[PDB]
């Protein structure tokens, strides 16, 4: 086979990203870099991400000049462009891994374990993400050179065997996607598990945990209504029907968690069906979502849906207005302290009655979305390389790899785009 | 040629030691400590591999006689064993981290991890990684002998799998093991801070008799604050002005503990006692050195005897008879309880885990040196020619079989 339809259209893509990326990241480093005021730890990591992108976007006119006609830059700049691309390739994804780590420490070890969150943001990021990637750039400092093949000069990495190619193109999948990707997905699974337990701890304080059958109808665990029927043996049959064994009126703390988690999912599925509740729950955050779930566990789907003004105020982020409006209700004088805690939870968004993770989820997912078509492409090239699929299809796939790598560069002008 | 005599030698020993060894381990807990239950998973993994070792010997001595199907089966059993063994040890490290660092926070997810996660994470992904070996291993009908091994389409397929092997087999499990150990070593070294914090007290200002900072750290014996600040400024390098941070106090405490351990390990009476003691009981001995000092603690000749003899109830009652106990009861009562129980109750086994993991990696270490050199020549960095190239290939052959002893170090671990 042999190695240009998208080569005068492709340089416009580097230019769009250079113009958006330089202006975008430039004003972020202008705002963040010289400011002292409102700094959640993720903003410090975002500055590291913005500086990494800014350094790399400066390299884009070179990519565009190389794509249009030639490489007039020389030996040193061929190495520099290649080293700046590698540092931005590894640091970016690893900054998101350190951002995901920060979230794990913020949700799981909030008070349980003092911050190492300060150390990762102030010092570790330099020698744990910056320096390794700055040293991983060494094979590109010498193997990347200027070729004077035809009157047209080609600047790229010239290794010696191919067996040197796959060992580095595996190092790229490992350090670039496998190692940081695991960290991010681990945090995203540990959090949602130990965050849907805070709902247990919130409702244990409010509804109460009873391991034996109590009443005013027959009840078990975190307020699980078994039957309205005036018969204890009928309550046993309803208990054994949805738990497994013939328990006989007594359950345990660990197995009580499961029963409650089933009622949480049933209420969540119900909220996602209610015309009034569905948009509000989708608008709210984890803690404020749990405060609304708490209300469904007490009033019910219809009971919550009734609070027209407050639900609209919760949907529109008007916290103090929603809390004041909710205080002027039937519920606030029915259960003064349970409503006091829930209202103040809706007011602040914290567990202070006993930290936003949502923009982080968007940032990582958008980065994953940017690089996804390139990963879809690169795999097919590796599939044809191993002789799994079969020359016209080979060079046409290479074409999409060129455009997807350039469309993936949009990840640079996104961290600044996130501030909407 | 010598490998026709030396490989069956290494196979025979490892077969007998491995079959009699792992066999016992299975039948013991075939009908409960969670660090053992994984050790049972290892015996099922290792015994299956030892069961295939006569095939290795027959095919090293003479011919492959066992057909195409059994060629694939030996390749799969080897692959399963390669990935399960190392990943069980990762889960062993993971369990200890949850047992030491999250002793209460994450109480029993270990009960699930050892019952459920082990099959979805160690067994299933290893048995699904057995697929390339199931396809590519076949019997080559060669001229004078039949050869059993994997034959891939191109040299690229070789690289893809022979590097995948280093990730899910060495980099990924090793990265888990090392990080777990790094956090355990940090939590138990933290834990001693909390002990002395309850006993010698923590503060960021000074006191006198004797100017002191942090957790009973004597700045100067001289009655001059200028010298107390001068000692403090130089203790943590940076300018202090007489004040330090809680996190900064740990740095001074670790310096005080490590220097005390450097004292104990350079003392003939205390070194055999400290080496024999566990993490919790080691901290209790250190606590005593912070109160009495080397010479003072080394004086309890009768007490130090039972501490290194695993007779706790005998040592505790003997120590309550000393001058030290009645003169200072509260602290001494709490330290005696530490030796007696091995728990932090006054304020989980770790050594077999560490030995098992170090012994496993030591077993595999020479093979990794040999496989490292072979990859250096294949990639063209080293150059002596083909003479040392076969010497390296002779090394890999011997070191790979010599690294099967890993199957043996689980039942042998009961010593
Ligand atoms: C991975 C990589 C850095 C490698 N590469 C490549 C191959 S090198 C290269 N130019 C540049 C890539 C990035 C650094 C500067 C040279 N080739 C040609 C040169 C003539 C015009 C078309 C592209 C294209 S896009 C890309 N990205
Ligand atoms: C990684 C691997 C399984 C690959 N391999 C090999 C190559 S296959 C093989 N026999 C067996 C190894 C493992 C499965 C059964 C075939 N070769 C020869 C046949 C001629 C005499 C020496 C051994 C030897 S030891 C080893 N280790």
């Amino acid at each position: 086979c042999f190695r240009n339809f998208n080569k005068i259209f492709l340089p416009t893509i580097y230019s769009i990203i250079f113009l958006t990326g330089i202006v975008g990241n430039g004003l972020v480093i202008l705002v963040m870099g010289y400011q002292k005021k409102l700094r959640s730890m993720t903003d410090k990591y975002r500055l590291h991400l913005s500086v990494a992108d800014l350094l790399f976007v400066i390299t884009l006119p070179f990519w565009a000049v190389d794509a249009v006609a030639n490489w007039y830059f020389g030996n040193f700049l061929c190495k520099a462009v290649h080293v700046i691309y590698t540092v931005n390739l590894y640091s970016s994804v690893w900054i998101l891994a350190f951002i995901s780590l920060d979230r794990y420490l913020a949700i799981v070890h909030a008070t349980n374990s003092q911050r190492p969150r300060k150390l990762l943001a102030e010092k570790v990021v330099y020698v744990g993400v910056w320096i390794p990637a700055l040293l991983l750039t060494i094979p590109d400092f010498i193997f990347a050179n200027v070729s004077e093949a035809d009157d047209r000069y080609i600047c790229d990495r010239f290794y010696p065997n191919d067996l040197w190619v796959v060992v580095f193109q595996f190092q790229h999948i490992m350090v670039g996607l496998i190692l940081p990707g695991i960290v991010i997905l681990s945090c995203y699974c540990i959090i949602i598990s130990k965050l849907s337990h805070n709902i247990f701890e919130m409702l244990r304080i409010d509804e109460g945990l009873r391991l034996k059958i109590y009443k005013g109808y027959y009840t078990i665990g975190i307020g699980h209504l078994l039957t309205k029927s005036p018969s204890l043996n009928a309550a046993k049959s309803e208990l054994d029907k949805a738990i497994g064994r013939n328990t006989n009126g007594v359950i345990t703390k660990d197995e009580a968690e499961k029963l409650f988690n089933q009622d949480v999912d049933a209420a969540v599925r119900g909220i996602l069906r209610n015309a009034k509740l569905k948009p509000v729950y989708d608008s709210l955050d984890a803690v404020r979502r749990a405060a609304l779930i708490n209300m469904v566990f007490q009033m019910g789907e219809t009971g919550v849906a009734g609070f027209t003004n407050s639900l609209r105020m919760l949907q529109q982020k008007r916290w103090d207005e929603a809390a004041v409006n909710l205080a002027k209700s039937r519920w606030y004088n029915q259960t003064p302290n349970r409503a006091k805690r829930v209202i103040t939870t809706f007011r602040t968004g914290t567990w202070d009655a006993y930290k936003a993770l949502k923009p982080t989820v968007i940032l990582i997912l958008a980065f994953f979305a940017c690089w996804l078509p390139y990963y879809i492409g690169i795999s097919i090239d590796s599939f044809i390389l191993l002789e799994i699929i079969k020359c016209e299809f080979e060079n046409t796939v290479h074409k999409w790899i060129s455009i997807t790598e350039a469309l993936a560069f949009f990840h640079c002008c996104l961290n600044p785009i996130l501030y909407a």
